[PDB]
């Protein structure tokens, strides 16, 4: 049956004591990396039972667009613990990422990506003591993939950041820092540009920080953060950032200690945990028996510790590290593909080293920590007052700014709305600015309410119908104020 | 008077042959870096006339929210050439970036950020021959700053990518490659997740590439790209990417050769050119005469060559390089702020070296190239057919998915629309998926047209008014098909 440990984690413990997990082979190199891992697990006599289910490209090919079949959802709800190989996501077309789907379907909001130097895995940073962890928000931001072609030639993607999601991820980061003996957490954002969206993470970071006076909270702008991560990565311990930023920074850090073949990760939520490598399906290596399975193996190790199977975790992790320390069986990504050991040979070596322990690089098994509960989360605040002050109407037209401006002022005449300004790609173009801005066939037209109280729905739709009598609109955004503060930004160049 | 050179570039040439430029001191370290640069210029007898104007924080403090005063716009329209120090943008609140405003006001669509190893500027990558250039799209994507609080606790930023802007940036990259003798261009995108937005750059890249058979065009996913830039940066020559991706990758590359103190840049457009360092106003070093002015100096050098003042550019750049080669006067970012030379001393040393022989005469290899014209650009295609097939209605509510679904189906009864599904943060929650997705108070409700032809505006507004009779909507998106293909995506978990 499924049980809840004292740490609050959910896991399926079989009568014989073994823990049942869902295993997803994946696409490309996936199966090879997972196959290798399962062999090492069995050799180490890991107390596990396996429910193999599919996800990714193989499922897209069955005509299931989400790439996550019902049997796999059923299995994950049964086990609450998953070890998956990479899943292939078509580039530029096709189905949405099944990797993102798994995380969002099961609220595994935290993506933990630790990086450390490895024995006989040389990098220009060897000896600097790089030991940091990137805590990537895992379920919102841009990667949700909510897109709409505003016009035939203008595409739009929504970036959504919530207080709820930001509060969760920053709290997780602090708890993680406090659980690994780290006394500092960096929050990387682009809040100087996205004051509302990225600023939500910055503000959640600052408010939750007050509860962890034992940890130093430092905010850093994401670009300078990338620069610092390359120039002096040893200054970082824990870095928490939004989904997209985290995707790039975590891959940046992996290149500091050997590459993606050595980057494991854990997708953690309160109800489910998904362990997988940070790397992809890597189609050019699939089936060639040359791929490095270290990343997936180390992920299984993270899974073992999560499962409280610390002994097996140390055993497997020691074997791997011992194998690296000796430096006799190294994969192509470390010694070139003209010399690199085969995947199966690498596996066999590690297995042959089960029971052996490295002298230098050893297992740094931190202490488990209870995940923050919803009842202790900082709930979003309900404004004391709020009002709809206008509406942004997006239109598709090639009419020049000045003419569009006069046309809309005429259409709004008689309504309780006035055209305040018009922007193109976010740049004010009406009133004119004296600039030389090039224009696309998409314009955002800001109308402000001029009456008493607030703009009511009927009035807004009436304004939109008037605009529609001549122009094609495709996107509407209400402009609201919450506690006297506008819940929207000005255009670039707008005074 | 303002003239057009035989290369297409516009510059203000005075009666005496001097080229008039607009100079913006900036904020924080800005003034110090600019001040120094001007000193070196005057010493090198650069044939320039300066029109000093302000932008940035000092202007925000005058109550001009755009941070770009009219006199500065007037000056830029007059000179078409600008040398600016960094500008401070408030973090998480306040005014929008004046740096982004200048670029968008004057359509300086390409941000060229060259990176190379410098003498006596130690990095773990020294000797690997890193010599690449990031071509960052400069006027669209997320950095436009178009934001709306969908609900009091859910923020939204629009990511807009146009065919026009993407076509221009990739063509620029190819021309730049062909002009610097580079035989390869990498296009980094996240097209696997954002098939419409990021995919626009990918598709523009591939179609424009057909015009440059002499150049090898390679697409790479942005995350793997960061990994590769850290693991093996010497493989890259030219990298072209969207605005935000480029912001991060360019700073990542700067940390490979000395840090932001050595990263110059050029904001290029057809009508205007703005030269500035990649770094910011760096408030903690402001006024302490310790900041490294190299980045701004080299930007002035890029400016000089733009102005066709090649002799002065070589003179100044050789002096700088000679100074670094001698390694007698190095700034704090190179040898530590405990032994680093003062900004004024570093400057003095360079001026003293005006005329020396840099042993490794690595005056960068550059060849002027004509900017692509609009008449030669691939225009966006006008669909043969198009139709509105539905509407996405975003509502603010905490009513559970199941009940929200039933409520909306009831409201749509009688209309030529049906509720297809409902998502939360991009994840399908209605119909139920069997997942354990956490919900925020923002839901996207997809309605599909069920009649013949297409959904007309009056019918759409009628549906919205019915939804409004019970729920608060704040965001509408029409769903359109162009040439038989949906101009929108499915939700995560939606089959
Ligand atoms: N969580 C996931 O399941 C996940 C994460 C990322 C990408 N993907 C998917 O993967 C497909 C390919 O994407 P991609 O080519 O950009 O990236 P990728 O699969 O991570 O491959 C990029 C490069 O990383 C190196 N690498 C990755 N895994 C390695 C391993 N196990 N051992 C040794 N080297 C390894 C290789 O470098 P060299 O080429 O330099 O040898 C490789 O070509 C897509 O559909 C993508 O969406 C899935
Ligand atoms: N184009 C622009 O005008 C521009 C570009 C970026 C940021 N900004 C603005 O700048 C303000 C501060 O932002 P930030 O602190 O994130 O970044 P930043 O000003 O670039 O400073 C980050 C770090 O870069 C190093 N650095 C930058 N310029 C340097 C130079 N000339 N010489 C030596 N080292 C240098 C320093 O590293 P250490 O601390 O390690 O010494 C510095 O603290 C904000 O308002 C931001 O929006 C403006």
């Amino acid at each position: 049956p499924l049980i809840t440990t004292e740490t609050g984690k959910k896991m399926h413990v079989l009568e014989d004591g073994r823990k049942l997990i869902t295993v997803i082979p994946g696409d490309g190199i996936g199966p090879e990396c997972v196959e290798a891992t399962l062999k090492v697990l069995e050799a180490a006599k890991a107390p596990l039972a396996y429910e193999v289910r599919e996800a990714g490209a193989s499922v897209f090919r069955r005509g299931i667009a989400s790439g996550v079949p019902q049997e796999t959802i059923e299995s994950i709800r049964k086990t609450r613990v998953v070890l998956k190989g990479p899943l292939e996501t078509p580039v530029g077309y096709g189905e949405k990422s099944a990797n993102v789907t798994l995380r969002k379907l099961f609220e595994t909001y935290a993506n933990v990506r630790p990086v450390r130097e490895f024995p006989n895995v040389p990098t220009p940073y060897a000896g600097r003591g790089i030991d940091l962890v990137v805590v990537r928000e895992n379920v919102e931001d841009l990667y949700a993939g909510i897109e709409h072609m505003q016009t035939p030639s203008v595409a739009q993607t929504l970036k959504l950041i919530s207080w709820k999601g930001s509060e969760k991820i920053v709290r997780f980061a602090f708890e993680l820092a406090r659980a690994e003996g780290r006394k500092k957490v960096h929050c990387a954002t682009k809040s100087n540009i996205m004051k509302l969206a990225e600023g939500t993470l910055k503000r959640a970071f600052e408010q939750v920080a007050q509860e962890y006076p034992d940890i130093e909270a430092v905010h850093i702008i994401v670009d300078n953060a990338a620069h610092q991560l390359v120039k002096r990565p040893e200054q970082f311990e824990v870095i928490v950032t939004t989904n997209m930023n985290g995707d790039i920074l975590s891959d940046l850090t992996s290149g500091l200690i050997g590459g993606l073949g050595f980057a494991p990760s854990a997708n953690i939520g309160n109800e489910v945990a998904i362990f997988e490598a940070v790397h992809g399906s890597a189609p050019k290596y699939a089936g060639k028996n040359v791929i490095n399975p270290t990343a997936v193996l180390l992920s299984a190790v993270m899974m073992l510790r999560y499962l409280e199977e610390f002994a097996t975790a140390d055993l497997i992790e020691n074997a791997l590290l011992y194998t690296l320390e000796e430096g006799r069986v190294l994969t192509g990504d470390v010694v070139g593909y003209d010399r690199g050991a085969k995947t199966t040979e690498y596996t066999e070596a590690i297995i042959q080293n089960l029971g052996k322990t490295p002298r230098k690089t050893q297992v740094r098994g931190y202490k488990p920590f209870r995940l923050p509960q919803v009842d202790g989360a900082i709930a979003p605040i309900v404004p004391r007052s709020r009002r709809v002050v206008g509406v942004d109407v997006f239109v598709e037209t090639n009419l020049l700014p000045e003419a569009l401006g006069k046309a809309l002022e005429d259409l709004a005449a008689g309504t309780p709305f006035r055209l305040k300004m018009i922007s193109n790609r976010g740049t004010q173009v009406y009133p004119p600015t004296g600039g030389l801005t090039d224009l696309v066939d998409h314009y955002r037209c800001r109308f402000l309410y001029t009456g008493e109280g607030e703009a009511k729905d009927p009035e807004i739709l009436d304004l939109v119908s008037r605009v529609a009598s001549r122009f094609r609109w495709m996107h509407l955004e209400k402009l609201q104020e919450f506690d006297g503060e506008p819940g929207f930004t000005k255009a670039q160049g707008e005074d």
